[PDB]
């Protein structure tokens, strides 16, 4: 129940908007009208920091309270810079290709992959604030102009012979970033990735790209499965040939070797260090979302509660 205190902060609410923009609007607008007081607003969904802005706009409250958010909308982004929002936690698809595409032709080549018993590895999020914004634009730019970052730093990996696929579960943007991954790494292994998209994003689209990469026998294949509880059969018949492991979603109940993604808990607990950065006296704060029967706003706020109370981390590390 809320209002829940949580260390030197107080959690107001979650206020639901069902992704509709002016009742994300009036949603902060009326918080603002009814909690004089209140110290940050939290954006959960990409959308929802862009809609606080508006709503403080609206009450000529831009600078009067701390805004803090999740993902890179251009309205947030161009907070940060004017300095309205404190910062905002970002994924990294980039890292989700390049990591992809080293981490089979690691394997393809005997060498192994430290991965966890519970068979996940976490790909980092990323803080974006005022201080750090423009290093972020600048790798960026250097990602779509073909020349993004080298993630292994001067690890040597001879990766020629070796052929790799990579499949998406759709055509988003968030996939170009990832293509550019998986291309980077291909050059600087030397090995040879497919890049398959599902253009209309169904299972059987899938299920040729999978069948394509058994006939042509590839060394390795990263899936983000559409529908997993629909694809344990199609994953287990690759896996029988070619390795096979997950990226962005997991089909757990596969013979897939591992998965990487996002904790999006862990994304929670970035945003709620972002919040006491913001407001480091403690205070109000309420938190913006689409719904709350979805897991990641569950758990993206269940981290930002945890990192404002100080809850220790049960962690298994070995
Ligand atoms: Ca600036």
């Amino acid at each position: 129940g809320f209002p829940r205190q949580c260390g030197d902060y107080t959690v107001l609410g979650i206020l639901t908007d069902n992704q509709d923009n002016s009742k994300a609007k009036e949603n902060a607008e009326t918080t603002l009208l009814r909690h004089p007081n209140v110290a940050c607003l939290v954006g959960l969904w990409s959308q929802n920091t862009p809609m606080i802005l508006a709503g403080l706009r609206s009450s000529d409250a831009i600078g009067k309270v701390a805004v803090v958010g999740f993902d890179e909308h251009p309205d947030t982004l161009a907070g940060i810079r004017d300095q309205s929002v404190y910062g905002t936690i970002v994924q990294q698809p980039y890292a989700f290709g390049y990591r992809s595409v080293q981490w089979l032709t690691t394997m393809a080549k005997g060498g192994e992959v430290e991965v966890p018993e519970s068979g996940m590895i976490i790909i980092p999020h990323r803080s974006i604030t005022g201080a750090n914004v423009n290093e972020f634009a600048a790798d960026i730019d250097a990602i779509k102009s073909g020349k993004g970052p080298i993630l292994s730093g001067e690890q040597q990996i001879d990766g020629s012979g070796v052929r790799v696929a990579y499949i998406t579960n759709s055509l988003d943007p968030f996939w170009t970033l990832a293509d550019a991954g998986c291309k980077r790494a291909a050059e600087q292994f030397g090995c040879e990735v497919d890049v398959q998209m599902p253009s209309s994003g169904s299972i059987e689209e899938q299920k040729r790209f999978l069948e394509s990469n058994v006939a042509a026998k590839v060394d390795g294949i990263a899936i983000s499965p559409i529908d997993p509880e629909n694809q344990v059969a199609m994953i287990n018949d690759a896996c029988k040939v070619t390795p096979v492991i997950c990226q962005d979603s997991d089909a757990p109940a596969s013979r897939r070797k591992f998965y990487l993604g996002t904790s999006n808990y862990l994304a929670g607990r970035a945003a709620g260090k972002l919040i006491q950065e913001a407001i480091p006296e403690g205070g109000e704060v309420m938190l913006f979302v689409g719904k709350m029967e979805v897991l990641n706003a569950q758990e993206r706020s269940q981290g930002i509660m945890d990192e404002l109370a100080g809850k220790p981390i049960p962690a298994i590390l070995q």
